[PDB]
Formats: structure tokens, C-alpha cells, sequence
């Protein structure tokens, strides 16, 4: 019994992590077979930071313009060979495959989606926590100067899934990255220029679930005849920084295993978001929308 | 920036999880150099655990009543050559030093202390958290059954410090273990009898950190002229639930970083515990007592 914010073992990819020096600028970087994957702003100066050209930054590169080390376990210097732009990250090819590469994918986490973050500093591993892909597709961290380059992934079955690569701090606790396909989540830009965040919203589904562990933990207090129906819900959490609820099979099997309805929890969060009343629920005083159904199914049951 | 629940890294911890089995019972072991680390009650049958005496289920076993697998990495069977009892915990000798093993040393953490916990099931390792040893020797975890042997530690420099080995459930998501020299936190019993906590209390100078994680974000409010001498917040500790107030080099360097005094933050403590007001601290409206000043300083600065 219990629920916690758990992350997934950071082993594997711990074996991964590696120093990126470009110039005077020193990032994180992913070590996987014979590719390191970074931010491309490796490659930006201090005094063009202001307006970068990475097209021609790009350019002007060679493979003597990069250095690539790795610190944990067996040291070692690795030869840059190759280097290429994929949007917002560079490829570099090394000549040494990482004999540690864990069986692995690129996926792309959409909204209301958790994962598990590998911090790192200077290409050393230092911490780990769980995130949610915001609804305005920012993620609240924590990362400090050097955190850049720092990996995010989940685990199925023994495959990791790369999902994330952390580029840069919009504002106080919001960061954002990209998916290994080069793609900014948000379409935010890899530049230190003014760029503002669309409002976040609570995450529907993760509030239920969250509500859910908090039954079969034995706090209930907040279950009450009254329903409000999925369109219902849906129509206020337009007007009320709410995302659309869409229901699954995880959110199924807890409503059946409590026996509580769906629309009775749905009811709930539009009468808590009024307050809590001085009330906790699992140690909570505001709605916790970082648990996804799949987390909650986990850490209360086998499944 | 942003504060959130962070672990060590699990990699060097993950290779020293084997499986023991005793009979017809399954749990978790820590691996290091020759040596097995587990719960005793491992040796104990289902119709014992009521009643049990630990001394004469020693003598009745031998080594071949153990069986030690490792299941992740390159998986061996360790072939079990000696076997002991250190108070609440069994000390196996087995034919194979890990060659994996991290420098370690085993510390006993007091309250207010935070531990990252590797979770793990059938020597499996399946999630890793943070928690704080409460006042009262508990831990609010996240265990299900075969989650016994789970390993809570620290790291300084290289240096792992195994301080909690998983033990038992008391209550709903209140968990106890025993630290390596075999004595039980808060001396509880390894068996299934009743047992009665004593009452929780606020970690103060966890409460002063997070006040000063929210100074540093910007909100301040809670902040006035006035206030509370360490004297005199600890004679009202002892009587409101509030453990002692002891200053830290790291609670001074909050102080010198926000020029808001410790005086000011006791007296501020005195009086949201009298209500928040109708205001949010960090989004929350109750204080918060699992963010250590050395993880705030750490978080927010760097340092």
C-alpha cells in the first residue's frame, strides 16, 4: 500500500550518459551503438546566443570542433567521426559502438504522459524523478546550468523508450526538449528569445486515477451519490483549465476493482477544484495530476 | 529551478540485488563482495509468523536451505558456503565475490534524513523513490507483498551509504526496516503481531527549507518583522508536534541567499500552522516536511 512518484530504474541508461565540449560550451549527451545524440546549441557562442544561425554554425563545424568522454564505469576518450543535424539535436558518429546499449526506441510522449528523467552534470549522472508531458507541452522539472542534453524514457518489458532530451528553462520550475526525432515538444524554439507558454491545465484522467489509489488506500471521504457525465465534464473542463477526459481500460479495471463510477469521480474534482475544505487526500491539499492509470495499477496491484 | 522528488541514481545499487529463497518463501538480498544481505524472516513458515523463534529456525538450517539467484545483467546461481544472524537480519556467505561491487558504507539515518529506496521484486529491481525517516521510525513508502530485501541508501562522492533494508508493513502506507547493523528503526518486531506506533511530528527544519524553496520561487507572503528565537520555537515544538530545530551550514546559506532570517521563518512556521490564510505555498496548503535543506540547497543553487 502506498503511492510515491516512482521512477524506473536508471541503469541502463546511466551507461549511456557522456561529456559534449564544443568550444567553450559542455553539455550531456547520449551514447547509443556509434551515435551520440545533443542540443545543437553546443555549437552557439556566448555573444551570438542573442540570434543564432544554426545552419551556418553547422558549417563552419568539423569533427575536430567536437569532444566527446564518457566518466562512469570505463573511462574513455571517443573519436568523433562524423557530425549532422536532425532540428533541434546534432548526431555525432564515434568510432567506438557503446557496448553497453540497451535494447531501445524513440517514441514521443503526448500530454498527460509520464517518464522518468536521468539529471546530469558534465556527463555524470546525479539524480532521478518523475515528469508529465504538460497540456502546453512544457515539463516541471529540476535542472540547473549543465542539466542540458539530460535524458528522459520509460521501460517496457526490457526495452527502453528514449522519449525526451532536455534543451532549455522557459520560466521558474518549466523546461522544455525534444523527441530524437528533432522535433522541439511545443514547438518551442532552441534560442535564449522571448517566447511565451499557452496555459497548462490539470490532466482529467491522471486527477481520476490519482482519486482512484486514494479509495484503495482507504480515503473516501469525497465519493458522494452525485454524477456529472463524461460530456458534461467535458464542457466545463473547456472553461475551467481542465483537459478533455477520454476514458481506457486502466481507468476501467479501478472502477471496477472500488466499485466507484467514473462520472461520481468526475462530479468530485469539479466540487475539490472549489476546495478542499481543510481536508487531505494521500497527503495532498491540491489535486495531484502526475499519476497516470498505468502508474496507479502498478503501484496498488500487480497489474 | 522547480522542486521535485529527487533519487539517486540506481545503477550502482541495481547490481547488487539478488533473489533468497528459504522453503517456500521468496524475497530480496544485497550482494556485496562475498557477502548476502536479507530478512531473517525469510527462514520463518506461514503458520510461525504469528509466534516465531528465530534462534531455533538458525540452528534447524543449513547451507543448502538457501537458494541465491541473480536474475538482471549476466544472472548466476551463488552457491551459499556460511550462514549467520545479525539481529533482525540474515548474513549468508556465499562462493562468488560480486564483481560489481560499489564503495559502501552502513550508516544509521535519524529523522528528518532523507534515502532513496530501490524497490524491488523477486530480485528484480522495479522502481526507485525518496523518502524521509519520520520522527516516529516510519517511512511512507510504496511496498506490495515480496517487496522484503528493498534498499534504501545515500550517496556521498562515490561512496553508497546502505542505511535501510525493507522489512514490514505496520499500516496504510507506513512501512518499517531495519538498518544493516540488524536493529530495527523505531524497534519494532519482525513478526505479525499488532503494534503501535508512537505519534508523527513535522521535521522543522524541513518546514524551514521548503519556506525558503518558496522565497527563492518568489512567493513570500507568509514573510513579516517578526520573530521566533530557536529557544523559543523549541519549547512550542515540544508541545504543537514539531520535532527540535537545529541549525545547519546549509540552512545558512538559505538565509544568506534570501536575507530572510531563520527567527522569521520560525515565527512564520508558528503561524501557518494556525491556518494558510485563505494563500498557497508552492501549491500547497499545508507545510511540507520531505524537502531537506541540503535537497533545496541542492535543487535551487547547485551547491
Amino acid at each position: 500500500s502506498g503511492l510515491v512518484k516512482m521512477s524506473h530504474p536508471s541503469g541502463d541508461v546511466e551507461a549511456c550518459m557522456v561529456q559534449v565540449t564544443c568550444g567553450s560550451m559542455t553539455l550531456n549527451g547520449l551514447w547509443l551503438d556509434n551515435t551520440v545524440w545533443c542540443p545543437r546549441h553546443v555549437m552557439c557562442p556566448a555573444d551570438q546566443l542573442s540570434d543564432p544561425n544554426y545552419d551556418a554554425l553547422l558549417i563552419s563545424m568539423t569533427n575536430h570542433s567536437f569532444s566527446v568522454q564518457k566518466h562512469i564505469g570505463a573511462p574513455a576518450n571517443l573519436r568523433v567521426v562524423g557530425h549532422a543535424m536532425q532540428g533541434t539535436l546534432l548526431k555525432l558518429t564515434v568510432d567506438v559502438a557503446n557496448p553497453s546499449t540497451p535494447a531501445y526506441t524513440f517514441t514521443t510522449v503526448k500530454p498527460g504522459a509520464a517518464f522518468s528523467v536521468l539529471a546530469c552534470y558534465n556527463g555524470r549522472p546525479t539524480g532521478t524523478f518523475t515528469v508529465v508531458m504538460r497540456p502546453n507541452y512544457t515539463i516541471k522539472g529540476s535542472f540547473l546550468c549543465g542539466s542540458c542534453g539530460s535524458v528522459g524514457y520509460t521501460k517496457e518489458g526490457s526495452v527502453i523508450n528514449f522519449c525526451y532530451m532536455h534543451q532549455m528553462e522557459l520560466a521558474n520550475g518549466t523546461h522544455t526538449g525534444s523527441a530524437f526525432d528533432g522535433t522541439m515538444y511545443g514547438a518551442f524554439m532552441d534560442k535564449q528569445v522571448h517566447q511565451v507558454q499557452l496555459t497548462d491545465k490539470y490532466c482529467s484522467v491522471n486527477v481520476v486515477a490519482w482519486l482512484y489509489a486514494a479509495i484503495l488506500n482507504g480515503c473516501a471521504w469525497f465519493v458522494k451519490p452525485n454524477r456529472t457525465s463524461v460530456v458534461s465534464f467535458n464542457e466545463w473542463a473547456l472553461a475551467n483549465q481542465f483537459t478533455e477526459f477520454v476514458g481506457t481500460q486502466s481507468v476501467d479495471m479501478l472502477a471496477v476493482k472500488t466499485g466507484v463510477a467514473i462520472e461520481q469521480l468526475l462530479y468530485a474534482i469539479q466540487q475539490l477544484y472549489t476546495g478542499f475544505q481543510g481536508k487531505q487526500i494521500l497527503g495532498s491539499t491540491m489535486l495531484e495530476d502526475e499519476f497516470t492509470p498505468e502508474d496507479v495499477n502498478m503501484q496498488i496491484m500487480g497489474v
